């Protein structure tokens, strides 16, 4: 590793940074950027493999980081903040290796709880579910088939660095379905349709996977067939107009309400 | 003739719709703007006043709104996402008059619970609330202090249509204390410091108001003084995001009387 200094937007190593608000070039780098000095910090601590790092303890890490094989580039504030996308941001950023959990390295024991997400599309969403499952106990989560990037800077920065802390896992459908009835687990679905009350489900036998549907279409009869029980939060109406943030949270209050206490 | 097409983004009529932007035109004219539709049906059905429609269906709610006293905008799809700023925006435009119930016409009653908001200031949590509130029953949001604007277009945009359905009310943190006092109200304010775990508290003996600390500086003493109770949610390792807590606190407080 080494460090060098930068100030042009036109520099070659920018560019390729900046290039991470793309999902595309994301992948192809395996790479995401993290913003804060004491995000950064926690994040070393928790093993995540730093790349490069951008900007008194400032100087410890910046030795972490070469100690370890990876760049450090000292900016002025238009740099920064042209990268960040803020008028006003943050003096220090650190980019990363991505890391998922391969799914069939998950086998879930007693008293444990996962949440699945099936096509999740809205960032916000996203990333509020994953720090909500931190705070919950969580032990990890796990997207299904299509869903919005959870190593985009929207993502990453809504989940005020949880996104560092639970493990998250991804597979396509089939695979899910696969390992689902191989794990020994319940699987709580919310879907509207054959639905019971959330709160009368049965959250102490064995670990829990909550499988939650699509903002817009909701889960399809194929997972759904696929669910130990069906969980309907009931509302004031007969509709479910609960933003899926929401209803997450709800739901991992009352899957974790028997082993959560003050 | 209170229907009328317009081509020209210069269009003095169309520059007005893009002053709904501002804070300052959106409260001196009292009104403000909700896309969509299904919104603008729902908004005419609760009974809003339209001022302003831009544009099957849609002949039914141009005719409620020539009906009601508003104006309608027959307009090229290019003058709607002018006024809007959104790629690929919903073909229809309602511009509403705002209402806030006054504080001291809500009497709380039993079996009804309120969200009380101290100083919120992100539009988004703002929204979601409401929303929230809504699909739980509750009977009104309370703005306590300044907050960010329900009637903003980011706000009303993440309340899904809910800004029309539950009535929203603000005062200042001693008209609320004051109101409070007089009401009647169990007020469970979420608040760290001599707090209980929120699955304990008494949530039948009173109508219930949830108090929601700002994002960061949490409930100033003022209010937190006047609490019956301190709550707070047990977690693992205190940070959910202010939504997500309210949408906790108040599927408890009406946990008794949802089925
Ligand atoms: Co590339
Ligand atoms: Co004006």
């Amino acid at each position: 590793g080494q460090v060098k200094e930068v100030t042009s937007l036109t520099n070659p190593i920018v560019k390729d940074i900046r290039a991470l608000t793309q999902k595309k070039h994301r992948d192809e780098t395996r790479s995401f950027m993290a913003e804060g000095l004491k995000l950064v910090i926690d994040a070393l601590d928790l093993g995540w493999k730093i790349k490069t790092l951008v900007y008194p303890q400032v100087e410890q890490v910046a030795a972490k980081t070469v100690a370890r094989g990876g760049l450090v580039l000292e900016v002025n504030e238009k740099v920064i903040s042209t990268i960040t996308r803020r008028d006003n941001p943050q003096m220090v950023v650190g980019i990363f290796e991505q890391r998922y959990s391969p799914l069939r390295d998950i086998h879930p024991q007693e008293g444990e709880t996962y949440v699945a997400l099936d096509r999740v599309r809205d960032p916000g969403n996203l990333g509020t579910i994953i720090r909500t499952a931190d705070a919950a106990g969580a032990s990890g989560i796990i997207l299904v088939g299509e869903t919005t990037d959870p190593f985009s800077l929207e993502t990453v920065r809504a989940t005020m660095g949880s996104v560092f802390a639970i493990p998250i896992a991804r597979a396509n459908t089939e695979d899910f379905i696969r390992w689902q009835r191989a794990a020994g687990v319940q699987v709580v679905a919310t879907h509207l349709a054959g639905s019971v009350d959330y709160r009368t489900i049965d959250y102490k036998s064995k670990p829990v996977v909550l499988l939650m549907g699509n903002e817009q279409a909701g889960l399809p009869v194929e997972l759904a067939r696929e669910a130990g029980a069906l969980a309907r939060i009931p509302q004031a109406g007969r509709a479910d107009s609960l933003n899926l943030a929401i209803a997450t949270g709800i739901m991992l209050f009352e899957a974790r309400r028997h082993l959560l206490s003050l």
